[PDB]
């Protein structure tokens, strides 16, 4: 049993390691080369032990072997023992606050996933070009309305993807502060009874939204969810609400982070800014690299179903494991100069969307949201730059930017 070095075991679980970023990257360089599958054990037992998987190859094999590496038995995100208890008191014994797609395994998982799979294809999403473009123009309206200076997060990256996800879920605009509470507080990085209450309110709320989409079906994803048939029957209100909830929470901060990372890289490299300004076909490479370079979803966990080996390391039945995508996406085995923001890297070769049977349902939509936003930005600004220091959020699960002060000149 290889052990992670003590300092690294402390760092990998610390939200501030992700805000800081660089030192953690260095610790992954040293760890991944010596022991890409290594045990993290807390000296005073504040969390259950887990295997840190730190190489691209480890995360890739772990991700693809969904029969061996399960999402349901244990919390799907790293948590300290206290958070796990809190979750179980809130739900009456499950570690999953809400139990949605990402927390399920076969046979239930693929049945529910398959429901929206067609809707999430590029083909179908291309029908939302206009609706997204309208929300991007609204985002850039706010940017330019602020003057020649302001916080890119507050103005553009934070609200925009949430507006897009409200639009595809049929959430009315006046319910925006409820959705933000949902993605910023309920999820995001006797209080048990208020969270239990709030969960139940969201479920009742989404059950009603789904009722309306059964009466008045539309082209959006809420309609697909609401009208689903599983095993000859409709989905329960719990599952139906679970589907709305995951779409919104998987869809928001993640796309905020990569949108932000893309604007950051454009702001810091004005020669690249000018080239994509003149040739928008450069945009897909930039989008893809912003997702890799930011790695908005920083880890997911798994539980081993059975005794197995990963990278020749023995893993015992019921072992908890962290698939660390930050570590995976900065592996020099796959990425030359892993640190550099490089838009010339090829598509569909990073692990920011994971791989295997849970691979991100929304990855085409995410990419599309970013491409559209950036196209709009590029038409409407002649010049962009940083006006202060970019700050990362301190969180272990979904990361991103707290603050992104910039300065620009309106085209
Ligand atoms: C840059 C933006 C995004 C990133 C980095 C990202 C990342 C991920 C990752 C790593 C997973 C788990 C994959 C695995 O376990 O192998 C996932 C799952 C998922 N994502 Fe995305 N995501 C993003 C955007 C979105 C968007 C915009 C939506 C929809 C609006 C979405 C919907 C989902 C859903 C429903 C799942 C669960 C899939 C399943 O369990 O089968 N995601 N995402």
């Amino acid at each position: 049993i290889p052990m992670v070095p003590a300092e690294v075991g402390r760092a990998v679980i610390d939200p501030k390691s992700y805000g800081t970023w660089e030192p953690l990257l260095d610790r992954f360089d040293a760890l991944r080369a010596e022991a890409p599958v290594a045990k993290v054990v807390a000296p005073d037992d504040e969390h259950e032990p887990f295997w840190l998987v730190s190489s691209f190859d480890g995360v890739m094999k772990a991700s693809k072997d969904n029969a061996t590496f399960l999402n349901n038995p244990k919390s799907t995100v790293f948590t300290l023992r206290v958070g796990e208890m809190m979750a179980k008191a809130i739900t009456g014994g499950s570690p999953h606050l809400v139990e949605s797609l990402v927390q399920m395994d076969a046979p239930k998982h693929p049945k529910l996933r398959r429901l929206t799979q067609d809707w999430f294809m590029p083909k179908n999403l291309a029908r939302l070009d206009g609706e997204i473009r309208k929300i991007a123009n609204e985002a850039i309206d706010r940017m330019l309305g602020a003057g020649e200076e302001g916080d890119f997060m507050a103005l553009v990256a934070a609200p925009y993807p949430l507006h897009v996800v409200m639009q595809i879920l049929g959430v009315p605009p006046e319910d925006e502060p409820k959705m933000l509470f949902l993605t910023q507080q309920m999820f995001g990085g006797q209080i048990s009874q208020i969270v239990a209450g709030a969960v139940a309110e969201f479920e009742r709320y989404f059950a009603g939204l789904a009722a309306e989409r059964r009466r008045n079906p539309t082209d959006d994803v809420a309609t697909v969810i609401a009208n689903a048939v599983v095993d000859g029957e409709p989905m329960s209100d719990r599952d139906t609400a679970g589907y709305y909830i995951i779409t919104a929470s998987a869809g928001h901060d993640t796309t905020s982070a990569s949108s932000a990372g893309a604007a950051l890289a454009l702001a810091r490299d004005p020669d690249l800014f000018a080239r994509v300004k003149a040739d928008r076909n450069l945009l897909p490479g930039i989008v893809e690299e912003a997702i890799r370079w930011t790695t908005p979803v920083q880890h997911f966990m798994r539980t081993a179903a059975t005794d197995t080996e990963l990278c020749g390391q023995k893993i015992a039945a019921g072992d908890w494991l962290m698939l660390n995508y930050v570590a995976a996406n900065h592996d020099p085995a796959q990425f030359p100069e892993p640190r550099k923001f490089d838009p010339t890297r090829p598509a569909n070769r990073h692990l920011a969307f994971g791989a295997g049977s849970h691979q991100c349902l929304g990855l085409h939509l995410a990419r599309l949201e970013m491409r559209v936003l950036l196209d709009v930005l590029l038409d409407r600004v002649d010049s962009l730059e940083l006006a202060g220091e970019p700050k990362r959020v301190n969180s272990t699960f979904v990361g991103g930017f707290k603050s992104l002060p910039m300065r620009w000149k309106a085209a």
